[PDB]
């Protein structure tokens, strides 16, 4: 693989140092190689581990060209080599917050998760409220879905039904997600483009835990930003939803007065996305994960 990587460089004109290849193996859709060019500069290779790159990888690319073009605050991936074979970039700045451990079921933390630094919750709400109001609907053809707020929340309410009728849903559970549903004045009256996975193994920071980077916009869309914020509540309860919540809606994001309440039924919802993951990827582990989380 090591003799493949530095061909496979060669042919799109990135010359390596051979000793610096190292291999990360934790992506589903690429195989990702980091690398040093003989400048010394930190490159990713993101080798795809399926066939169709070009029209798979379209989405995401449309999204980077946004992120790239407008935001100041974070960097994205800026794909230099964009290839069948190859997509290449230069590795942001810093390191993941906390890497996810697969047996363990949980994070190993760069951070500590008993004292997490408020500048975490500031920096994140900047690049958030900085993301979300990017001017997606200036590019003249996007092919990113593209929801308003209406189209946002019946997309939930069909993935909902869709769910229910492939694997059931308890029925205390799905009471809840109709309630929420049904439930006016919880729902955001404007969208964004999200990022679509945020969680700690995306969220490059610096020594001081800024968030400096965002990395993997496969999931990236014009939807409810509400998914943004699902990492934070997750890995850091209320109080850490809260100290976001508040950096984002204080530095001009869109805030409204039920945004809370609405990203805990989100969270609610979470056995959705696990579900529709578990059929899409035919990985055993979700399809279990997603059984038991149904109830
Ligand atoms: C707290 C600690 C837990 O972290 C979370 O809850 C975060 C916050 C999830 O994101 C949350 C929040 C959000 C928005 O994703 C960031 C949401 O989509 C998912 C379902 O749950 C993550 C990352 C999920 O991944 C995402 O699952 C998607 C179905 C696909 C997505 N990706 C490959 C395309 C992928 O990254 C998912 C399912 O939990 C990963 C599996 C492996 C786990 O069950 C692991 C062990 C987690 O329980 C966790 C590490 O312990
Ligand atoms: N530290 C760091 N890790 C990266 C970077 N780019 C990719 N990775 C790692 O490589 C993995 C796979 O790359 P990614 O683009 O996420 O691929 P995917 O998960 O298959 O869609 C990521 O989840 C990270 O763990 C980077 O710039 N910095
Ligand atoms: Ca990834």
């Amino acid at each position: 693989d090591i003799k493949q990587v530095i061909e496979i460089a060669k042919k799109h004109n990135l010359f390596l140092k051979e000793e610096t290849i190292q291999f990360n193996e934790s992506g589903l859709d690429f195989q990702a190689v980091f690398a040093q060019d003989n400048n010394g500069i930190d490159w990713v290779l993101r080798l795809p581990r399926r066939e169709d790159v070009m029209p798979r990888t379209k989405v995401e690319k449309q999204a980077l060209d946004l992120v790239n073009k407008y935001a100041i605050s974070f960097q994205a991936p800026n794909w230099i080599i964009y290839t069948e074979e190859l997509i290449a970039y230069k590795k942001l700045d810093g390191v993941p917050a906390g890497t996810i451990d697969h047996n363990i079921g949980n994070y190993i933390w760069e951070i500590d998760i008993n004292n997490v630094p408020e500048l975490f919750h500031k920096s994140l709400g900047r690049v958030l409220a900085e993301l979300h109001s990017i001017p997606s609907n200036k590019a003249a053809a996007l092919d990113l879905v593209v929801h308003t707020p209406e189209e946002a929340r019946m997309s939930m309410k069909q993935r909902m039904d869709a769910v229910r009728a492939k694997f059931g849903v308890g029925e205390n559970l799905w009471n809840r997600w109709q309630a929420w549903l049904n439930d006016d004045d919880m729902w955001p009256k404007k969208t964004g483009l999200i990022h679509g996975d945020v969680h700690a193994g995306h969220t490059m920071i610096d020594k001081d835990a800024n968030v400096t980077g965002l990395i993997d916009w496969t999931e990236a869309k014009v939807t409810d930003v509400s998914h943004d914020f699902i990492f934070n509540y997750r890995a850091f309860g209320e109080e850490g939803l809260e100290a976001l919540i508040l950096a984002y809606k204080e530095i001009g994001g869109y805030y409204w007065p039920k945004m809370k309440e609405h990203i805990i039924e989100l969270n609610a919802a979470y056995p959705v996305s696990i579900a529709e993951f578990a059929l899409v990827s035919g990985i055993e582990e979700y399809e279990q994960m997603a059984k038991e989380a149904l109830e």
